[PDB]
């Protein structure tokens, strides 16, 4: 995997992503931003069910839960330029399907090599000729060691003609990052989580999985309190399904209410 | 010539799914009782008059029509044909668009087309693409070639190149009386007809369904809470208020905090 | 005998007796004017239009809507052609007037918390007519249909019978002289533009009072509403009587029998493409 | 081949003879045409239904457009090319088609007895295709095959290579014997708008019937434009006395028009 950032352009980042299926952007979040995210997130990780430590933890509905995710992450300029470059001419519009914080503690087993877009057999059966669907931004909230199980990737596996082949493990490259760095990959790229050999270290990450406008998001954000939705930018509101999408094909719009803009239809400002 | 292959009054739902597989279009006779057609027209007329050219379009039916809320969204034949059309790998489905269409005197003939062309990534797969759009076209009025009944090209959902829309001479007219329905795929070539009649307006009710993973055209979250609470859980899932359960991701999709969405926002278990 | 009220008119009452009660009292109640089905579709046709007007700093205790002929088919056909309304119009304007048309057709909604209205005469808007008080000519004829129940608790309209005959219209009376008009169904109250009246306060925390008013004019008084924007397809669906009511046909006063509201001294509706 | 004002009306009739297609309106007039025509096209609720209308056509222009009624039907270039195209033996002509429009074929295929004669057949259709919007190969320029009007066999429609794209900014004239086809509109935002005027010789039945035009619209037009829409009798050189008469008298005068 290419650990390329700092002087790298977003067009370049899109190019490494399309050639390899995975890219590492160094120092994406400021260390203060990482500390702000962990501070806002810790109480809700502790409250997940209101001598048996819980090794594995998964949490979503981040916009309701974190202000910095509400504002900083959903409006991040690099994530949006990479989304526009990844979806390209034919797609047009996109939104976030899943935003989740992931925690593996000590003793977590090794994961199977897999492709996330396997959840869509109708898309997954086209293998590498298939349209771009899933785009995954995997952000740091703890150190990524091979020892604590940093996620592994097989570069170029997004282009294979047969997706029944998940490859073999010696083809996987571990993604080592330290601070609020990110790794981007497509839903067609083979990957797997690592085993956490240390007895003393918990792996924490934030994944943001985006979809094209025409693929159903995994998360429903309509129970998000109205006051917090009104505090968000219209771009972030479209990302969480509160605004209509604008595909280039049928530019009149999609996800409408009475053939009119959706967010205005249920009380948001125009 | 090909003809449309009419059905119903003794055909099983499996037969309708099979006719849909082979021809891409089928006519279900006597689908709605005359009383149901009269409720539907009575409930829809005031909303059509306030919509502000004889052509008309209207959606957001569940807020506007009780018969659509209860009778149509819970219709057993529609759901049997839906489960037969999407089949094993899909599992769950929901409604993308429910609309009343009105085409009165002077209406121009439509160009031959395929509705699934609004999805270029799917449309470019031509006949080998997955099932996506399933359209139920109910006749709230008589469908005559004189008033512009929809024409179809059977077997065109099968074609290897969807850049070919076929020719107007391969088209078969769909004559429907009232409460009769025509079911078709989003991959089948079709077009609405010209309404020469100086006097008569054609009324149809379209119900366009999607597999679980394709975004519905309509958003129903501004639907009033007590009309949603009056609906059956199946009908609530059709309008996006309940989580889907694809065979692919059996644990669920369209969730709130990895929990059932309708329960999460105050609906009954 | 010890007590007096607005007089009711039942189905066995003729329109001549209704016109009689109307210019002895200035107000009359026509029981069971609209069938429950007519009230139901009238409310049904009006609901989407009101919802589009009022869906969006201010609580809404009050709603109004006009331009009914474009908006409601039952109003276009059933109400605008209603035989009793035309009998009473002919009797109210009488020989010297001859022809009449509708000045204002409006739906009014008074919900909870609406304050009591001041006593008034609707014809104060015409000072040259209003200054003649009870000697003045008939001008406004108001038909107020109850689209919901009219209770004193939700503010049923109050009237002062005989106030249309008063010699000084600067005097609007006092609330102790007003009698409430209780109506249930699509029952109607007819009153003159010279009779003092006022809407009540809606004390209820739950109930909305809804009414449909049709205010008619003699041919020579300018209607409040202009109906030029009514679509031609809906005007062509109307009967010639209803077309004259909304100003698309010439009037035929008894005074100037040749006609009024003409185009090149010819019938107006034919002159702009309607059927002869 | 393109033709400016240094081009003769003669020399354009001589392209039409040689190639079968020619490329030659005030931008203001173009906007006036678009302004008068837009409300009628919109009226074809505002029917979209997530299903926008892609192909559109409209006719009966004289009832609908004043500038088409006066300037276009009386335009000196259309009539000079019409007289030059029909020539001596024909004499008189009228409009068969006035339409706004937004496979290889030949319009004179609708006349099998004429179409069977191939390139030696008499002139019938003359088609003026004006650009109400930009005419690019990117939004689907009508393609033409020059010289196809003279081919000895009209069941050969040629192949899609011989097609030369007709690029216009804001008309192209062609015969009903020229192979042509409209292009595909790839542009994912723009729509090409054209106005076609298809003329016939006097003896060929026009496609459009113009009697439902209200009488005042007919009476405001020049006598030439009234003859173009079938309200005046034709005067063939063959039958110099007249054709399309009422009781052997001029038709438009017989039904209340001018002398
Ligand atoms: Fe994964
Ligand atoms: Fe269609
Ligand atoms: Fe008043
Ligand atoms: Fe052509």
């Amino acid at each position: 995997i290419r650990h390329a950032n700092k002087a790298t352009s977003s067009d370049e980042i899109v190019q490494i992503l399309e050639e390899d299926g995975v890219v590492i952007v160094e120092s994406f979040l400021s260390s203060d931003l990482v500390q702000k995210l962990n501070d806002e997130l810790d109480p809700h990780l502790a409250a997940l069910y209101d001598y048996h430590p819980v090794t594995t933890k998964q949490m979503n509905d981040l916009p309701a839960r974190s202000q910095t995710f509400r504002q900083d992450l959903l409006n991040n300029t690099l994530i949006h330029k990479v989304c526009e470059g990844f979806y390209g001419p034919t797609v047009g519009d996109y939104w976030m399907s899943h935003g989740g914080v992931l925690e593996r503690g000590p003793g977590t087993p090794i994961q199977s090599l897999h492709r996330d877009e396997a959840v869509f057999p109708a898309i997954h059966s086209l293998s590498g000729s298939g349209p771009p669907v899933m785009l995954h931004f995997f952000i740091a909230l703890s150190d990524f060691t091979a020892e604590n199980g940093a996620t592994q990737f097989i570069p170029g596996s997004h282009k294979w003609a047969d997706f029944n082949d998940n490859g073999t493990r010696d083809q996987a490259v571990t993604a080592i990052l330290k601070a609020g760095e990110m790794v981007i990959f497509t839903g067609k790229t083979v990957h797997c989580g690592g085993a956490n050999s240390t007895k003393d270290s918990v792996r924490r990450a934030l994944g943001m999985n985006f979809h094209p406008w025409y693929v159903t998001p995994y998360e429903n954000f309509y129970n998000t309190p109205r006051e917090v939705v009104e505090s968000m930018t219209p771009l972030a509101q479209r990302m969480i399904g509160w605004r209509t999408l604008h595909p280039h094909s049928h530019s009149f719009g999609w996800w409408l209410i009475r053939n009119a803009e959706a967010g205005q239809a249920l009380g948001l400002k125009p």
